[PDB]
């Protein structure tokens, strides 16, 4: 760790924090983690490592010594909730939003054939940089819901991929319309929110979820909202598309593999951003 100079506070997290750092050796600027152990955990980031691929963030090294964890990863120059912050009076154009989210179903289909789940995508940990790359950071092993997955909300211990579907579809309702699609404030009001959009779920369109361990009889039955008053701008390729990342049950909802097929990527580019840095 002596090997690494301090550039600047980067992060902040609630399990450590993210510097921009320099490698006095290497030469190379990367981002340092600083968690702050478990030897199983100590494996199960040792497999994060081979996890390369070109929509990851690289993990270049891990280093353990003392009663610190510290992860070198890839420095990345702006994440996406700055880029949409600093698009939000124009918009970001359709072809590069296609082009965000074409390579991010390519990262996760990645990740999910190794059966890793993301768990906690959101805009502040997807990375961009000058040549029109998107890449998944963050992995998950006051906090955010409003990319929660509805299972995850309702208690369902052992979920699956797919609630990285559902978070990668909020994300691209988000970039469409410049708004948060469900910005709840509670785990109850994040539950609410997509039920008075997508209608209260019942047995009819997920089968099982009247038993989900936090499902309560007693939740209010909202009507399912046109789905053309959700993301209004957007053409009905996308919107189909949309609808099948946001099925509610998991079994349903769409896979990353098959999203890439979907027609609405019939026509995808690689614009390159402007970035101001
Ligand atoms: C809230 N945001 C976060 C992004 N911040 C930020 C701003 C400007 C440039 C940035 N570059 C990064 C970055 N490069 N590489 C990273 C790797 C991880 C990582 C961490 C953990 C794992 N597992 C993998 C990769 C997190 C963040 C970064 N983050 C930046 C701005 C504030």
């Amino acid at each position: 760790m002596e090997n690494f100079q301090k550039v600047e506070k980067i992060g902040e997290g609630t399990y450590g924090v993210v510097y921009k750092a320099r490698n006095k050796l290497t030469g190379e600027v990367v981002a340092l983690k600083k968690i702050r152990v478990p030897s199983t955990a100590i494996r199960e980031i040792s497999l994060l490592k081979e996890l390369n691929h070109p929509n990851i963030v690289k993990l270049l090294d891990v280093i353990h010594t003392e009663n610190k964890l510290y992860l070198v990863f890839e420095f990345l120059h702006q994440d996406l909730k700055k880029f949409m912050d600093a698009s939000a009076l124009t918009g970001i154009p359709l072809p590069l939003i296609k082009s965000y989210l074409f390579q991010l179903l390519q990262g996760l289909a990645f990740c999910h054939s190794h059966r890793v789940l993301h768990r906690d995508l959101k805009p502040q940990n997807l990375l961009i940089n000058t040549e029109g790359a998107i890449k998944l950071a963050d992995f998950g092993l006051v906090v955010t819901l409003w990319y929660r997955a509805p299972e995850i909300l309702l208690g369902c211990k052992y979920y699956s991929t797919a609630v990285d579907i559902w978070s990668l579809g909020c994300i691209f309702a988000e970039m469409v319309t410049r708004r948060a699609l469900f910005p709840g404030d509670s785990e109850i009001d994040q539950l609410f929110r997509i039920f008075r959009t997508l209608g209260t779920p019942d047995e009819v369109v997920w089968p099982g979820v009247t038993s989900m361990p936090d499902y309560k009889p007693s939740f209010p039955k909202w009507a399912r909202q046109d789905f053309s008053k959700v993301v209004p701008p957007l053409d009905e390729d996308g919107r189909s598309l949309l609808s099948q990342m946001l099925h509610y049950d998991p079994n349903k909802r769409i896979s990353a593999k098959a999203a890439l097929a979907h027609p609405f990527f019939q026509d995808v580019t690689k614009p390159v951003p402007h970035l101001r840095l």
